[PDB]
């Protein structure tokens, strides 16, 4: 009577119907539920996520050591959302954002809502208020670790209460998540951190998120001796809308955003479109150059090509 696959599907079926789509899923499975998404700004990452970009109306956490490339991504997200004509909110509690660098990645600073909370409750709440107005496409909280409870701030944390922050984070996230889902507003909590300590607030953020990104830096992009930027690596450690654990890499040159041409030269190679002979790159006849960098330039100057690689790559996968 038992037909494991017939019995297994029926099991998964109920499981989703009981806890939500994606509550369980074969890793090879290839999701086909196209959800509204905010493009990460890194094609590779956008594919790693398995749905094009950050899922809308979800809580997204981006953690990693300082300079890992978190903000950048985050900034890009805002940027792509504004192009889709969405409004963006930035609950700043670190005062580091450099609007100028933002404008560079495509952000419309002049139309960006910004708030610099006096307390942690204040911040989270201000956010909650903004979210439930259903007007924002995306909201990004800078530094989970900075949402220090009011009590701790005022200096009354005289060893008379402890752990207050997680709670602050947990309860806050209990409320907002709901509202978020209805508004469709994506919320990116930038968790610049410090296994699994979580800087005091990732405890509750670990369960409320639907997508958790692990941003890390792996190598300094060079030519020969002179540097040009750094290659970041991300690992979607959690994904409740597509098979998790995939990962992508992308280049960010000093002062720039996620290098399109880089992504091109990267996904081109693995995918076959662009061939690499030792220390050289070639694209169906044409020579790109000796070394990823000259190639990058090459693709920067010859707009048509590359634009066509983006094409072929964008075809072999969903564009």
């Amino acid at each position: 009577a038992p037909d494991r696959e017939k019995a297994l599907e029926l099991a998964m079926a109920q499981i989703d119907k009981n806890f939500g789509k994606g509550s369980v899923m074969r890793l090879g499975e290839e999701v086909r539920q196209p959800i509204s998404v905010i493009p990460t700004g890194s094609i590779s990452l956008d594919v790693a996520l398995g749905i094009g970009g950050l899922p809308r109306g979800r809580v997204i956490e981006i953690y990693g050591p300082e300079s890992s490339g978190k903000t950048t991504v985050a900034l890009h997200a805002v940027a792509n959302a504004q192009a889709a004509g969405g409004i963006a909110a930035f609950i700043d509690a670190e005062h580091a954002l450099d609007p100028e660098y933002a404008k560079k990645l495509g952000v419309d600073t002049d139309s960006l809502l910004v708030s610099q909370p006096d307390t942690g409750e204040q911040a989270l709440e201000i956010a909650d208020m903004l979210v439930r107005s259903g007007a924002l496409d995306i909201i990004v909280i800078d530094s989970v670790a900075a949402l220090v409870p009011r009590a701790e701030i005022e200096g009354e944390m005289g060893d008379s209460h402890v752990g207050l922050q997680a709670r602050l984070m947990s309860q806050a996230l209990r409320k907002m998540t709901g509202a978020l889902n209805n508004s469709g507003t994506t919320a990116i909590f930038i968790n610049a951190l410090r296994s699994p300590e979580t800087t005091t607030g990732g405890k509750a953020l670990k369960f409320y998120a639907s997508v958790r990104l692990d941003v890390r830096r792996i190598e300094t992009l060079k030519d020969g001796t002179d540097a040009v930027g750094n290659r970041t690596r991300v690992k979607v450690v959690k994904n409740k809308v597509s098979p998790p654990f995939k990962q992508a890499e992308f280049d960010i040159l000093y002062g720039q955003g996620i290098s399109r041409e880089g992504s091109l030269i990267d996904m081109g190679v693995e995918h076959g479109f662009i061939r690499k002979s030792g220390s050289w790159f070639t694209y169906e006849g044409e020579q790109l150059g000796q070394g990823k960098e000259n190639a990058r330039k090459f693709l920067l100057e010859n707009t048509d090509v590359a634009n066509e690689i983006e094409k072929k790559i964008k075809e072999k996968l969903g564009i």
